[PDB]
RNA sequence: UGCUUCACGUAGGCCUUGGAGCCGUACAUGGUUGUAACAAGCCUAAGUUUGAAAGGUAAAAACAAC
RNA sequence: GCAUGUACGGCUCCAAGGCCUACGUGAAGCA
């Protein structure tokens, strides 16, 4: 029957078009691919895995790979996938148009369609909406027949593999009937596309459940195993499986996983007063490791090993704030400092016109950088001797070039694909442009890591990076304010106004001490500071000396510190002698170690045993550097291996430091102030020069961002009202803790702290009380911020918020841990706890109906990437409202079993629409003159078997319910209409012929 | 007697992240005088979640000589 | 007998995800 196949194909193509359009709504870079910037791994193909990708996976991987956010993340693909993905990305628009056309052609009521020609006629008065020409349709049809042939060949080979593998009498007859029909049908006929090809095309862009239903309804047969369950399974190797993740190449769940892995470990802070914490942690770790290396079962070992606390030696919070700012297309007007690459050095040398004297060596065959630089290094390119080998213009040019070369960071316009932010001592570097008297001046700012954190906090909480000004009202962006600060700093530096607040900042946090605190005449060095410096040096030297004689030093342990100590001792003795001998700066400079001599001396001392008889060592340490190395000539001659010369150096150093602590009076403080380099309190005569230096290259404090107008700030400020030492970070911690999160500070202060006793002070408090607490507080805040960023990336991956309640800890009341770290830390088990999602009626497009109920559904977090993307929540709200589902144990309306009931109702509705469409088609195809004399519903009602059971209104309600798939229970008036329709179908015997 | 769909275990592979150790490459920085600590780190307040002010120490960014 | 930073490649451990398989179960529908 042609009508049966036509209706089934119309339904299948409509479903395929709806599913395909549910993924793409806008352009999404279609037909504009430019390759992927990702390190592709050619992963081997799994055994016993059927080849072939559905159209949905083609679309998803074409979108994910050729996106732009995939910059260097080391994705995994199979063999021969990139070129076919490029072909699909080229012809996806044609594929979409072909699917839409085919759906429109098959879904016809008036003048029932015939077979689809090889040309796909689609014209004349029948279809005067020609959207595909001969060549475009030819390309799409060629792609389809290629895929059809590939699937047929793969299925035939898999079928042929069965007969060799043993088998019996029953197996032989089952494999014989299926090969002849699988190899039987073909894509091509006499200008007629076969029905099997159309079903294959329709099922290629569906899901496995709908494809299975359509294949089962394709042929009645006997409802048993359809041709050994092999012809029916021919069309389902495509039609994406569901319950299979589509976010493998998302590049936003990648950062979420990175953040989770970072947060799943305990920090190792370097505070002196936190040592008992880590001592207890080490003892516990060692004891439980020893206990775990005695087990006999996997489960017992897993239970024992849950008490071990992993640790990390450092954390990078400044990188994650900068990455968050770069992802949201912020900055955009600054110039960030990036790490220098060898390509950057090569390009700088090329543009600077310095390797132009390479006689055009044309080393372009190497292509990759860091090898051409190797060739110049082998050639004899040095660049470190070219500040004295040319006329006076050399100083203006080569010194600046050398200064640029020594810097290891470069300034570039920020980009999404750029990630190598320069982080030096937790700081970042920005470069802005200001206008003064109609001139563009570049200003460099060192931005603290707490400015960025407050910026990210303001962006995350309010949603906008705008801060309301205290005066003159109005809202200003945080991308701004920085530029105003730079301009005002420049203006104040020119005006020399360093005794008033800049932006209500109490200008000692800005304007460093060279400008805000000066004296007129040079100060007099006090007696106390020299003694303090001498005592500190003595204490450090004797501490290292005492610590050295415990590892027994058999030419091992630290050697750099020893060489530094010898060199410092020699230099200090030489300086003390030279000041008394009254030598000028140039006299001492020529009599000391320059760069080359210092490098040679360091190498010789590092390899002391290697050079003791070579003439180079004698020439350096006994001929040239005679006066400088005088205090050590006697020891170096009768010694070797450097382990004795270090002891002699430490002995001489300690003897000298003891011998000086009684030769420092008020009448000779100048000499040792010069020797130990203690200075005064700057000069007023050099205020202008320092202002000129500082007006361009200054720093940005973290108090520039004010959280006064954030929601809840006034209540928090009034609540405490007595913690005189409180700061703005307590507000951040309070806000982030009220939203749900975990930090290792909670575990440290509630599970480990009560078990240990701290060393007490003279007063009776904890020794090192202040800094320790600050340290702990610091950790908490940073960790909380990181978690927030992670949650943000979750919203960028699954499209839904992360709503979950984290349980709070309880203080320890025992003498043992009794609480495993891997069971207390929630980031270890974060994929095994239900999350909340809010479901609301969507109606048409992105328009949530106000004053409508909102439902809360609990869903496992491993179902957010497979069977939650593009789910058509209208079915969920229809099932919740129209039906009356029951709430199970801990009643919360789980997404599971809701999916199951919804799928069952969808199958029932599919049967209903098939039946109604067949009956409507038969009714219309006959009484065309009667219909042409809504009135169509009245025509159907008159041409039926109703007496008093239902009116035209009931038929209309049934038709709108069935056509649009509004999920409702069976009720009563629906059953009689279905019985009448079945009676009509059986009376004419419409679907019983072969 | 069985059929598919989910979910949980058990055992394998094949990839990708996170911490720690042993490593190796490859590159950059390292010297003597003065100017230079606004930014970041360390030490000082409370036996429980208080980074404000103050006192030391501290050379990350910068300027000029060999 | 060397310190810091950067990028890469290993080995070694732990852990987390994703894809394939092969055995058990638990549940929903169908013959
Ligand atoms: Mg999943
Ligand atoms: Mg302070």
């Amino acid at each position: 029957p042609q009508h049966h196949y036509n209706t089934l194909l119309a339904m299948a193509f409509t479903k395929a078009h709806k599913v395909y359009s549910d993924i793409r709504g806008k352009v999404e870079i279609d037909a504009a691919q430019y390759e992927t910037k990702a390190k592709l791994i050619e992963v081997e193909y799994g055994k016993d895995e059927t080849r072939g990708l559905s159209g949905l996976e083609y679309l998803m991987m074409s979108k994910h790979l050729f996106s732009g956010k995939n910059s260097n993340i080391k994705l995994a693909v199979k063999k021969g996938e990139t070129e076919i993905l490029k072909e699909y990305a080229l012809n996806e628009k044609l594929i979409y148009t072909v699917l839409d056309e085919l759906r429109n052609f098959h879904s016809h009521i008036f003048h029932e369609p015939g077979p689809v020609s090889f040309k796909n006629l689609y014209g004349d008065e029948y279809k005067p909406e020609k959207k595909l020409t001969e060549e475009e349709w030819a390309i799409a049809r060629d792609w389809f027949v290629n895929r059809f042939n590939d699937a047929k060949e793969h299925k035939l080979k898999t079928l042929a593999k069965v007969l060799e593998r043993e088998g019996t009498t029953e197996e032989k007859e089952d494999a014989e009937k299926v090969i002849k029909t699988i190899s039987g049908y073909s894509f091509e006929y006499n200008n007629c596309i076969s029905r099997e090809a159309l079903l294959f095309i329709a099922c290629m862009f569906l899901r496995k459940s709908d494809a299975a239903y359509f294949t089962k309804k394709w042929t009645g047969m006997k409802k048993a195993e359809g041709v050994f369950k092999s012809t029916q399974s021919f069309f389902t190797d495509n039609a994406l499986k569901e319950s299979k993740s589509i976010l493998t190449l998302n590049a936003d769940l990648y950062k979420y996983r990175q953040i989770l892995g970072v947060l799943s470990t305990m920090p190792a802070m370097k505070t002196d007063s936190l040592k008992p914490f880590y001592d207890f942690i080490k003892i516990n770790n060692d004891s439980y490791s020893e206990k775990a290396e005695k087990a006999r079962s996997k489960e017992e070992k897993e239970k024992i090993q849950a008490f071990i606390i992993p640790q990390r030696k450092s954390s990078n919070y400044t990188y994650w704030f900068m990455k968050y700012l770069n992802d949201n297309k912020l900055l955009d007007g600054f110039r960030i400092a990036y790490y220098k690459t060898p390509e950057d050095r090569f390009m700088y040398l090329i543009h600077n016109g310095l390797i132009s004297q390479d006689d055009l060596e044309n080393i372009e065959d190497f292509k990759t950088p860091d090898e051409k630089l190797k060739y110049l290094r082998e050639k004899g390119f040095n660049l470190k001797l070219k500040m004295k080998q040319a006329v006076g213009d050399e100083k203006k040019s080569l010194t600046e070039i050398y200064k640029e070369t020594q810097r290891n960071f470069v300034f570039k316009v920020p980009t999404i694909e750029n990630d190598n932010f320069c982080v030096k001592k937790l700081n970042v570097f920005f470069q802005t442009d200001i206008e003064f008297n109609g001139q563009k001046i570049s200003v460099q700012l060192s931005v603290s890591p707490d400015f960025l954190m407050k910026w990210v906090f303001v962006l995350l909480i309010t949603g906008e990076d705008s801060i309301k000004n205290a005066i003159t009202e109005k809202k200003e962006k945080i991308k701004d304010i920085l530029k105003k600060y730079a301009e005002e700093y420049y203006n104040r530096c020119i005006t020399s106004n360093f005794n008033e607040p800049l932006m209500g900042l109490e200008a000692s946090k800005v304007f460093p001490s060279s400008l805000t605190s000066t004296v007129e005449i040079d100060e007099k060095i006090d007696k106390d500071k020299i003694l303090m410096r001498i005592s500190e040096k003595y204490n450090e030297l004797t501490k290292f000396d005492e610590e050295n004689k415990s590892r027994k030093a058999p030419w091992r342990f630290a050697s750099k510190r020893k060489i530094d100590i010898i060199l410092d001792y020699v230099h200090l003795v030489y300086s003390d002698r030279a000041f008394d001998e009254k030598k000028s700066v140039d006299a001492m400079r020529h009599e000391a170690l320059n760069d080359m001599e210092y490098m040679d001396t360091f190498e010789y001392l590092r390899y002391y045993g290697r050079y003791r008889e070579t003439e180079e060592f004698k020439k350096i340490f006994f001929e040239d550097k005679k006066l400088y190395f005088s205090p050590i000539l006697k020891a170096m001659k009768q010694l070797d291996s450097l382990e004795g010369v270090f002891n002699f150096a430490i002995t001489g150093f300690l003897n000298y430091l003891k011998g000086i602590q009684s030769k420092v009076t008020d009448e000779n403080t100048n000499k040792y102030g010069k020797v130990f380099k203690v200075t005064g309190k700057s000069l007023t005569s050099k205020i202008g020069h320092h202002s000129e230096m500082f007006s361009v290259n200054h720093c940005v404090p973290q108090e520039l961002i004010k959280l006064n107008d954030i929601k809840g700030y006034m209540k928090w400020k009034h609540e405490t009202k007595d913690k005189l030492w409180i700061s703005d970070f307590a507000f951040i911690r309070n806000v982030l803790e009220s939203r749900g999160g975990f930090s290792n500070t909670d575990y440290l202060m509630k599970e480990v702290m009560p078990l240990i006793t701290f060393e007490k002070n003279e007063k009776g408090s904890i020794k090192g009380n202040t800094q320790m607490f600050v340290a702990l507080s610091r950790n908490k805040t940073n960790e909380l911020m990181l978690w927030e960023i992670g949650k943000y990336y979750w919203k960028e991956a699954t499209g839904s918020e992360f709503s979950r309640l984290f349980k709070g800890l309880e203080k320890n009341t025992g003498n043992k841990i009794t609480k495993a770290y891997r069971f207390t830390n929630p980031y270890y088990t974060i994929y095994q706890e239900d999350l909340d999602i809010k479901i609301q009626r969507k109606d048409k497009k992105g328009k949530v109906i106000v004053n409508s109920p909102v439902y809360t559904i609990k869903i496992k977090p491993k179902k957010f990437d497979d069977e939650y993307q593009y789910y058509e929540q209208e079915h969920i709200v229809d099932y919740i409202e129209n039906y009356e589902p029951k709430k199970g144990i801990d009643g919360h309306w789980h997404f599971e079993e809701l999916n199951k009931k919804i799928k069952d109702e969808l199958a029932r509705y599919l049967d209903d629409i098939y039946l109604l469409m067949t009956v409507e088609k038969h009714i219309v195809q006959k009484d065309f003159d009667k219909y042409a004399s809504i009135a169509l519903n009245k025509v159907i009602f008159d041409a039926l078997k109703h007496k008093g059971s239902f009116s035209a209104d009931d038929l209309n309600i049934y038709r709108i319910n069935v056509l649009h798939q509004i999920l409702q229970p069976k009720r009563e008036k629906y059953i009689i209409i279905r019985k009448s329709l079945i009676e009509y179908c059986a009376e004419n015997k419409l679907l019983k012929t072969m």
